[PDB]
């Protein structure tokens, strides 16, 4: 199941990363910037951008990402390829 | 980037089968059993088929929109999540 | 071990899997050109897209006028599509 | 699985992997273009006078490097050539 | 192709890639299991796990108490897991 | 990824595909044990013997093969290979 | 592992595969090389009388079939013009 | 889609590898033919093999003698490898 | 894991996948042993071979005259085999 | 594609990797043998048992391994792999 596959494939990132340093269940920049550069090199296309980034998805304001924020972050991705399959 | 494919099967598969009948941007209760039971089936009669387009179909037009289908999505992230709690 | 070299292998070959298979055996004529549409480009097109959107299409591509797209119009047309896709990096 | 849109997605990948390398991110500079052409092309292509030839040719707006455009135009050139195969060379 | 004849394959050798490392060729050790569990079984201890987690573990497979893991020992534990898994499905 | 997590999978999938086709969905009938075992533990595998096998996995004596029991029977098999180690 | 070994697998077998069909196992008759040119080598080449053209280039010792030698031959002059690519003319 | 197809690529394509390393770009003089025949053609030079008994192979396929494998000699040296596995499959008479 | 011993496992594998079909379980009758060489040894037999070689091979293997194949006679039919391929290694003597 | 051929390729192809380093090229010595063993049957062997093992496979007494004797014991492991169908 590709799906399947897929959901497993999010989650397991997520956790991958968290995991490294601080608390385990949540993004720090570091290891933010890791997940983004390693996994998704097509979105990140400096450390402005970064932090304008790592403000947008914390919206709690605890200076980090948790799951919950990292979903939000994925369905917004998800939200732009949906666009072209509309037509534009 | 297993991730960057992750997403894009996500949404493709959301259209493979939206397209079939009716709005092709929708899934309506046809469309959607096909997806769960061929894309889903570890997460999956009639009746607990109403209960579950009743609970996506937040907007009540009788089809679940893309939108919806991310949440449904999200959903199930979710819990899988809980697993990774310890 | 050269991705590159193979997808442009893979353009050229598609393009005479559809073309020969009737009329001119080096043109892709309405038929042959929504075969592979159809088959090769989904993404671009869509499911069941109504007869009137592949003859604005066809008219597009074919800019000689002959009623059929030959091999140059149809990298123009891939062409065409690299740009759109090009726009999401830029 | 579609081998076209795939292939369409090599070739718009391939220029950005070595144009964002430096200098313009969305340009190849002389030394991008070599690597390119020799880890993606190898088939296609070495002194440095006929690269110098090559990148003359390429830059067909004399900016001294090679845009998506240009590098469009390029592998079009190359699927150009392919396509004298499939036509017995006429 | 039996997945599931596999599966026991993977079960019975994985123990006896890390039993015949030190001491008793047919047992656990603190040590092996540790290994074990962190490079074979990391969704279930969860990574860099601190000492008291893990005797309390050892501890727990350890029924006969002879401070190492036997086979039999071992398959209780996957068998607990797969309780564990089976869960989801009901 | 691990061949070890895969395995454990492996062997919690294969059950609920033969389970959950007749009767109880969470129990082996005599016919769906005798489907499992024929396709997915050949090298294991006669109708009397099929009755003294199904006879030895049950237990508890409700007529088919639960989880538990399921699992007995997979460890006794892990059991067996585990003598060629030795 | 080594595909030019397996390279030369491939092109004896192929071979056989299609000249063991009718009459001489060990020989191409004018139906099993059209056989093998349509599935095999589909690049290279469907009307009768070019068929025939071939058929009579390759058979150079006139037995009316196409034996591994023959076969050969064939094969490396196709690899002769793949060759000036390379060879940049 | 055609192994066949695939084959005469990997025939031509190895050739170049190699010949193109140092000299003549086109040819193959006794280092490349070395290198090609031990990573390609392991079978056919087994092991661990004499100076000497190269130097009868590189003779034997350099028929114009200019010291070094033209695409030409290949294709025969090929060929020749083609036709004793061929035997094989006549049964070996 | 290890070709070899996985290479071990087809050996033994095979022989049972056609024996246990029809008749003896643990034996290969003419019927089963058609079987295997054609969809497992195509090479060895080559292509559509009259009934009389087979019977020529069948006899040949049979050993113990019992009109089957049994496993250890199996084990020797491939031993050949290797020896023959062998030859090939030992530049064909 | 075929397993079986493919296996007797294995089988005769390792007896050469490991031949070849010493001596007769076409022979097995102790070292070379220990060599096949360890890093090609690991689940076989359990210096002595080694001596013993040599000492059974050299039939002929020439103190090295032949294709033949080779042969022979590779016969011998499938023996022991069929008494488990058997
Ligand atoms: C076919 N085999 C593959 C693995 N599957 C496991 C089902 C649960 N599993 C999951 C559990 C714990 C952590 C991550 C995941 S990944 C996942 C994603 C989506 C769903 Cl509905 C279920 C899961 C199903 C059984
Ligand atoms: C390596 N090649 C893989 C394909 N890439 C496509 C980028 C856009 N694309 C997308 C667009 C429309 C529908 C589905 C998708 S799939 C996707 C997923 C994630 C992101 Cl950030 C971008 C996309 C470009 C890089
Ligand atoms: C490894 N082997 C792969 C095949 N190669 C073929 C060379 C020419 N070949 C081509 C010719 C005619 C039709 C399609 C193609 S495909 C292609 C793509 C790009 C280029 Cl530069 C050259 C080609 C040579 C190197
Ligand atoms: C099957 N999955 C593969 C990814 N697809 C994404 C659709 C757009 N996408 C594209 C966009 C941006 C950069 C590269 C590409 S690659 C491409 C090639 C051809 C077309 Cl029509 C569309 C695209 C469609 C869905
Ligand atoms: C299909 N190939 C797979 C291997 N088979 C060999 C039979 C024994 N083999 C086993 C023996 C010793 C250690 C681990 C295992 S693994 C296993 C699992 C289940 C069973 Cl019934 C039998 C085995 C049959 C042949
Ligand atoms: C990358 N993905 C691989 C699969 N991972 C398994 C997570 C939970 N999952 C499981 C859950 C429900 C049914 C079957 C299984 S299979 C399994 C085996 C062992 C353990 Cl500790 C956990 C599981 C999660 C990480
Ligand atoms: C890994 N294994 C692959 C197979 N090998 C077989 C050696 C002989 N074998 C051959 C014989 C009969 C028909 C086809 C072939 S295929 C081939 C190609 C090149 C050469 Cl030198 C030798 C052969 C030995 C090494
Ligand atoms: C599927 N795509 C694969 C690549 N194809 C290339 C066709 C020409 N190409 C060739 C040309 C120059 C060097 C090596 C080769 S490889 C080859 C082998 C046999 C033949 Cl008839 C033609 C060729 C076209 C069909
Ligand atoms: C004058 N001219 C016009 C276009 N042609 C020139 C070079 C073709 N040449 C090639 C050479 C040898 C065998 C097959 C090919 S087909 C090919 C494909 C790609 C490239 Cl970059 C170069 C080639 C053929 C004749
Ligand atoms: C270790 N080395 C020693 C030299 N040996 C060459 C003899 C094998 N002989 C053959 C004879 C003459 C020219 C080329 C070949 S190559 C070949 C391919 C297939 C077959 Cl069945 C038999 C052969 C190959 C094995
Ligand atoms: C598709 N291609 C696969 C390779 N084939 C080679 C046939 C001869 N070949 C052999 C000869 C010398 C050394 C190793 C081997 S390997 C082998 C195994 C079984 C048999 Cl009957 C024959 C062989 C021919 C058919
Ligand atoms: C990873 N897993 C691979 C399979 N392993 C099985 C061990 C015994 N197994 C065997 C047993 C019974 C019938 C056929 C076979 S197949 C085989 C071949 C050679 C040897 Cl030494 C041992 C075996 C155990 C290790
Ligand atoms: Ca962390
Ligand atoms: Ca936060
Ligand atoms: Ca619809
Ligand atoms: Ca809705
Ligand atoms: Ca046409
Ligand atoms: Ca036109
Ligand atoms: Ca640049
Ligand atoms: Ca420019
Ligand atoms: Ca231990
Ligand atoms: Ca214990
Ligand atoms: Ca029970
Ligand atoms: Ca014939
Ligand atoms: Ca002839
Ligand atoms: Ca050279
Ligand atoms: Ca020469
Ligand atoms: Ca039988
Ligand atoms: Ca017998
Ligand atoms: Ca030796
Ligand atoms: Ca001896």
């Amino acid at each position: 199941c590709p799906l399947e596959k897929a959901l497993d494939v999010m989650v397991s990132t997520f956790h991958k990363y968290s995991g490294k340093e601080g608390d385990k269940f949540k993004l720090n920049k570091s290891e933010l910037k890791e997940l983004l550069t390693r996994e998704l090199p097509s979105f990140l296309g400096d450390e402005a951008a970064f932090q304008k980034l790592m403000s947008n998805l914390d919206s709690n304001r605890d200076n980090e990402v948790d799951f919950q924020e990292y979903c939000v972050f994925l369905s917004c991705i998800a939200m732009m390829c949906n666009e072209f399959f509309e037509g534009f």
